[PDB]
């Protein structure tokens, strides 16, 4: 029994189903593969097309999943899609009314067209199963918990008819207990409010990181006008008729002004964040307090995109409402895609479930075999120096103890948004200055942002307060208190409120990463590391060896540990040997607007990425000419001869575009099919 | 007391307040000027920036209105804006949360900035008055009716808080009797349905033209699921949580297929339009039957954008409910901008009202003085031949009797969407072939709609069943039956159900145009003309002389009558003497997309108009190089020297871009400041 789970929209690599398809129209595309009830492979399409939270059809992810399972398309017994057919088709039909040139292709036709054109796979109609959206979430969250009965709560922005659903799970059967309508959405509430802070879709966890810097009393009575807690686990959100945003009109009337890009986060902004976070904590705990005592369950599985609110989860853990809580590493819609595989399997026969609680999210493609990795690192030789230590883990522990910030890339990539020891950036957790600098210089992000620690399972209760319910900490699902007597020791990873979104690593969840942290603790006395995701501000978590090396070279990391090779940047790297390539969404434009006296204005030149919310940057006339000659095979140095050789100012301009990922720059060739 | 009324959004000429600001965010921008209670000038900004139903700040409209009144900006005593300040600022604030780079500028500061920078006018805060949206509508509709009191109904998409409002008006006082909430919007219902027909905002009038071709029984029971009529003039529209469109989910579930671009209308499409039109009629007559009985009033004024549904108006007229009905020529948001001026006057002092019922919509800028008009037509000489007949009207009527299709441009442009004898295209109303013929001449694809007839007041009741109430017909507000015995005679202007959107012209409403239609009737025996707006498919109604000549030269009209001059195009017009100028929204682009094997891919050259819904067209590498050299003064022929001369192929390419109005092409210089004609 081999079953594919699918989620996302249906756009091709280089175009969208309608032009500029909004970024929230079926986002976080992914593919998962289950075999005999076990999750054998899963990867988000963002890792492969390099578009964060992409809506494009997860073609590459399907291909990578099949290869990891050693399967052909013809081996797949069924395909589950994470929404009902009538809902996604009605939304497609709506887009087609707004875009009268788009042909009327609905989801079944588009899914089959993508699989046939992109994988040579003719999917028969009877093998495609559409699934209620919150049922898909619930299966994914519950079946990986290792529990044999539980309360299951799903809270997201919306499914087809509901923003929240409550289930009883027993054995492999789900029984719906209750639901909450779409206008009561807590995901929608959090996203509406996120927009007041100059942020957008995907930035909610940044708002969450901002909340502890604020005082929730300032705007508590304002948010109190937007919701009412009612008897027996009910609540209401109070909408308005002015604009499609629950939050902005009231806050505007009280004189709150939305933050602008590039402007500081004021104390009013921080206080706004703190009151928002308190509001959805109050509502969710109200829901759970009622359904815990009503359902009788002592164990909770929590899923849906709202379950990535690590602060909320930590509060649930400390609430005393449950004995055990489980949260999946991919509780957003990528996890619903996996749940749609289990639901499709259930619709066609008995359902097989995982045998054990999931401990590792290392489920994506790996980096390659040892031979091809070493060969590809040799292609990068004009840029990097490579060393092959006898014991890379021992060597990396020492570099960390000496204050180096390390890129760390091993085996299969993490499913879901957290880095957990396979595509990580790691540093000494003790100095508070590491937080200041890794925010400012490495990740190039806001100074208020916290950093998450990883601790060995054996030392976890020496540093963190895990009391209350038994939660699963393998995936940084829970914010927990750092013990007061350890807060000054753990300066880089203790948040302003004394908490940490902790990863507890064990020999079973991540043997190699556990050894790294254990050895570091033997050398320093502190078995705790800072662990942030391996990506710059312009990209999702790195996937391939080329992604890893590109990110290392365009961030300010000290050294890269990749499959036991230590990589350092050459003193003077030769950018000239790199072969530029367009991404499928890369565009180059020479533009004139109107000028004075209704003339044609002066020409300007720009590169941009062609998707909703994609970046753009001005380029010089010289680089515009250079980039127009890109062929995918010719090196940057040779291309540059048509404009008088790779200038130092030209190399610098190209390097800035590379850092922003407007194009692909990498040595000729590629690593080949992954061994 | 000189009061300016404003409506629309706040964008400058060349950018929008947020990029690609949606075409529905405070559209049909306009400026109106009232003086001691009289409307002295009004024009929609679309006529001046040439963007249909534009949302941009009506700066040109304000400048033109002040010039017509002989006023400085500093002479204005108050400015009224057609929405409450908190509502428009909350919408702007919402736009600013979606675009975090936009500076936080709200409506008061933006109004003051545009007026300061555009006119040197420092508007004091106390002179700016913000007005309830449906109140602005009601004042404009009622104060121009000539009525001593009336029931006043406003239906549109939405105001700040309602989609419909009912008032009793008396003297200059308005008293609100009822309202209907935003989600019950009939303007919203109609526009939602319009999208299923492959159309968009501003195409509702086309859907209404299509409805008579359809059988309303096909989808009657489907639409019945979307509304319920209730007691006491109430009704409900049944929404859905699937998508922000009331109509598409249920029709999708029943197998309906939204029409695609360039696809012809199926019978299903025709029937859909017919059931939609029936639906809105049933609901509006349900509202009006209750409020006529409850108010006891025998007179109705009807405004808001829904009041441009002239088939509905015609059915209101034929209902037994009222003795008089009045509809303003600009019942859409441009007229709310007017009504905001009245409300501001009532607020900050006493409200003076118009002396008489409005008979003419000739209220925008004129074409110019007789001498600058002849001076300017001389600049066009390499393209046209001009005659100066003794009596242009007499000549025009003869040409019309011979079968010619004329452009007709006189005086001040019409306020509101209908051409009424000042920016019109006129032809014999009798030949049914003229429908297909004239649609081809202006390159429009609305052969399924008949054109609208204009008739003299004296003959009106010889041709049209005006019975029922007394409606005002000076603005084509009512669809009325064409008398059976006259239907085959009026072949170009009679619809498949026997109806027509009639303009009745009188010596009082438009002296010149009345004389023209009268004279034509003396020569032919039929004192009825076809009258359609003077614009091709790519522009609003022409405004200036240059607009008029440009439109004449880019359509296949036989002859142009403009201010007593007879204009015809030369055989072989010399396009090279035209000076190209970018419009503020013109963009010229060379583009590379991604190619196979991750190469830099297909290279293309394009021109487009940078606004939501703006057109675009491919251009050749040679024309790209020529257009990039446009300086606003050098002629097309001289610019073309830099790429080898103006070849027949290049001139053909440019002409097609001219037809689509991607740039301005006209002789060097301009007509100069419009002459103070002494009126
Ligand atoms: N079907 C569907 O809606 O997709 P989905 O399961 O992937 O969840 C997305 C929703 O989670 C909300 N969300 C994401 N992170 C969140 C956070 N830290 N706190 C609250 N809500 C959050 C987000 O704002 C958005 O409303
Ligand atoms: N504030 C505000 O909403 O603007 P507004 O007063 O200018 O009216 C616009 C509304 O009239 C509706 N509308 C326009 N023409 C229409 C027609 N022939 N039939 C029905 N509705 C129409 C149109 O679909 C739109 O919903
Ligand atoms: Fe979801
Ligand atoms: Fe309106």
């Amino acid at each position: 029994m081999l079953v594919l789970g699918l989620n996302g929209n249906f756009s091709a690599a280089d175009t969208d189903v309608v032009p500029q398809l909004g970024e929230v129209f079926f986002h976080d595309s992914a593919a998962s593969l289950i075999r005999d009830g076990e999750l054998v492979a899963a990867v988000e399409e963002e890792r492969l097309n390099r578009i964060k939270k992409t809506t494009k059809f997860p073609l590459n992810a399907v291909r990578e999943c099949l290869a990891l399972a050693g399967a052909r398309p013809e081996d797949v017994d069924a395909v589950g899609y994470y929404f009902p057919e009538n809902h996604i088709d009605t939304v497609l039909n709506h887009l087609y009314t707004e875009y009268p040139r788009a042909p009327l292709r609905y989801s079944r036709e588009l899914i089959r067209q993508r699989l046939k054109e992109g994988l040579g796979w003719d999917l028969p109609d009877e093998k495609l199963v559409y699934v209620p959206h919150h049922e898909a979430h619930a299966y994914s969250s519950y079946l990986h918990s290792g529990m044999d009965s539980a309360l299951v709560l799903v809270l997201d922005g919306r499914g087809e008819l509901h923003s929240g659903t409550v289930y009883r799970a027993e054995g492999t059967r789900l029984e719906k207990l209750a639901d909450y309508p779409v206008p009561k959405s807590l995901g929608g509430l959090y996203l509406n409010a996120t927009y007041l802070l100059g942020y957008g879709f995907g930035d909610e966890y940044k708002v969450m990181g901002l909340a502890p810097w604020g005082n929730p009393e300032t705007y508590r009575d304002t948010f109190a006008k937007l919701y009412t807690l009612q008897d027996n686990g009910e609540y209401e959100l109070h909408g308005n008729i002015m604009v499609p945003n629950l939050v902005s009109p009231l806050f505007y009337a009280e004189g709150f002004r939305p933050r602008r890009k590039g402007e500081p986060f004021t104390q009013a902004h921080r206080d706004f964040a703190a009151a928002l976070q308190e509001t959805v904590e109050k509502i969710v705990l109200h829901i759970l307090e009622y359904w815990a005592k009503t359902s009788g369950h002592s164990r909770l599985c929590f899923g849906g995109g709202v379950a990535h609110n690590s602060s909320l989860n930590g509060l649930i853990l400390k609430s005393g409402l449950f004995d055990e809580v489980f949260v999946h590493p991919a509780s957003h819609d990528a996890g619903a895609g996996e749940g749609a595989a289990y639901a499709a399997a259930a619709s066609l026969g008995t359902l097989e479930r995982p045998g054990k609680r999931l401990l590792s999210a290392s489920l994506g493609p790996a980096l390659g075999g040892r031979e091809q990795i070493r060969a590809r690192l040799a292609d990068w030789a004009p840029l990097i120096d490579v060393e092959f230590p006898d014991d890379a883990v021992e060597t990396a522990a020492g570099l960390l103890a000496e204050g180096q910030v390390l890129g760390w890339a091993y085996g299969r990539s993490e499913f879901g948004p957290r880095a957990l020891g396979h595509r990580s950036i790691v540093a000494d957790a003790r100095p508070e200055e590491n937080r200041t600098r890794i925010n400012a210089m490495v990740k190039k992000r806001e100074g208020f942002r916290p950093f998450a620690p990883v601790v060995t399972a054996e030392a976890a209760r020496d540093y963190f307060d895990l009391s209350g319910a038994d939660g699963n900490h393998e995936f940084m699902s829970f914010v927990v208190p750092v013990l007061p007597e350890r807060r000054t020791e753990l300066g880089a990873v203790t948040h302003v409120d004394g908490t940490a979104r902790v990863q507890v690593v064990s020999a079973e969840s991540g043997e190699r990463f556990h050894r790294l942290v254990r050895r570091f603790g033997e050398l320093t006395g502190t078995p705790v590391l800072l662990n942030t995701s391996f990506n710059n501000n312009a990209e999702p978590i790195v996937q391939s060896l080329d992604d890893v090396v590109t990110s290392f070279l365009t961030t300010d990391l000290d050294v890269l540990v990749v499959e036991d090779c230590l990589v350092r940047g050459k003193a003077s790297p030769d950018l000239g040997v790199l072969v530029p390539r367009f991404r499928p969404v890369t565009r180059l434009v020479e533009r004139r607007t109107a000028g004075p006296d209704a003339s044609a204005g002066a020409k300007t030149h720009e590169i941009h990425l062609d998707y909703d919310g994609g970046p753009s940057a001005k380029v010089s006339p010289e680089l515009y000419e250079l980039l127009g000659a890109v062929d995918g095979t010719t090196t940057l140095g040779d291309l540059a001869k048509t404009v008088g050789g790779l200038s130092d100012a030209l190399a610098t301009e190209v390097f800035a575009l590379w850092e922003q990922r407007f194009l692909t720059l990498a040595p000729a060739g590629d690593i080949g099919p992954l061994a």
